């Protein structure tokens, strides 16, 4: 059954609520970003309203064919009337197509949802800036002091700097990208602009990448492997045996293979600068994990948190267990007492 969570109150509305049937009372179905964790459930049969981003509307259509008269695409950063109740879509600097929501309650309640983001100073500018905010559905995915990462600016500059200098030594290295979902574009994008080549990938992969909006797409993609020494691969097949065998495909073409895993966190963040990260290697097969989040590390969070200063926050990400929930609350209080909301 639907956990209380992802219902909103004093609306008849859910977010990435699709995994549960009919939902008693429910009338409008959100979508806050194409992550199947959050769509699981939809597909061609679902009759239901479903709000959503542009880019997410064309990912429901295209990859899940879910009927063109039951999306409902809306514009950003722009004041909308759904079943009576005034809504904002805010972007969630996530993946693609990732919105935050704002609910406008009839009764004077104002309700941001923030479904998957990584906060940022520039939200603090945005429509949140107008209007007091009474509770927070907060994605408190890395809600603990540990997590600390780089910008995504300094773990972009590592790999082109990493990748430029390994094919500029070898120009028979390919470099290899594992990716199983749409986000983190970015790494596979920025490295082959530095190489001059396109991106090389499966016609699904392809397919997912054209319903995004991506200015100059057709430029820096393509499915003809052969003419590409940028590859993407799936996540799984980022391993020494994965590569061994992708390497055997590609006909003496090429000789050395290197590998990034673009990864959230890995406790090496704990002990190692980016400056510092070294890769695994075997043989001709070199692989870096590399440290590219798209969800807010904990300071992020914390400033995004005593900035807007809500009244009730409800965690949506480590409600599993009474150890974290206790953590989060714990948090949350040192936030409000330090400042002074
Ligand atoms: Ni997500």
């Amino acid at each position: 059954t639907c956990p209380f969570y992802k219902k909103i109150p004093g609306t008849g509305f859910t977010v990435d609520a699709f995994q549960y049937g009919v939902v008693e009372g429910c009338t409008a179905y959100f979508l806050t970003h194409f992550h199947s964790d959050h769509y699981a459930g939809l597909s061609k049969h679902f009759t239901f309203p479903v709000y959503c981003s542009e880019i997410t509307g064309n990912l429901l259509k295209n990859k899940l064919h879910v009927q063109e008269q039951y999306i409902h695409p809306l514009p950003l950063d722009t004041e909308c009337i759904v079943n009576g109740v005034k809504v904002v879509l805010l972007d969630a600097n996530h993946c693609p197509g990732a919105v935050m929501i704002l609910f406008y309650l009839p009764n004077g309640t104002v309700i941001l949802h923030t479904g998957d983001f990584r906060a940022d100073p520039s939200m603090e500018r945005s429509l949140l800036a107008d209007q007091k905010v009474h509770m927070l559905y907060l994605d408190t995915t890395y809600c603990s002091p540990e997590y600390t990462f780089p910008s995504q600016q300094e773990v972009i500059r590592f790999a082109i700097n990493t990748a430029f200098e390994a094919v500029t030594l070898n120009p028979h290295a390919l470099v290899v990208c594992g990716t199983y979902s749409i986000g983190k574009e970015k790494v596979f994008l920025a490295i082959a602009d530095v190489l001059g080549s396109k991106v090389g990938m499966s016609q699904e992969k392809y397919k997912t990448l054209q319903c995004l909006n991506i200015p100059e797409i057709n430029s820096l993609i393509t499915t003809d492997m052969c003419s590409s020494l940028v590859h993407l691969l799936p996540m799984m097949q980022i391993n020494f045996k994965g590569l061994q065998s992708h390497l055997k495909k590609c006909g003496g073409k090429y000789n050395q293979i290197l590998a990034f895993r673009p990864t959230g966190w890995t406790h090496s963040n704990k002990f190692t600068r980016i400056a510092d990260v070294i890769p695994q290697t075997k043989g001709n097969i070199s692989i870096y994990g590399i440290p590219y989040s798209e969800h807010s590390s904990y300071l992020e969070m914390k400033r995004f948190v005593q900035w807007l200063k809500p009244q009730k926050i409800i965690p949506t990400v480590n409600v599993g267990t009474w150890k974290s929930r206790s953590t989060m609350e714990k948090y949350f209080r040192e936030w409000k007492l330090e400042a002074g909301y």
